């Protein structure tokens, strides 16, 4: 969870 | 993974 990867930002799901 | 929760900073495992 979060910014770098997983849900949130950058990768996997979310934004960026 | 990264910044939040996971493997990397805040929560779970890492630092922070």
């Amino acid at each position: 969870f979060g910014a770098x990867a997983x849900v949130x930002w950058x990768w996997x799901w979310x934004w960026x």
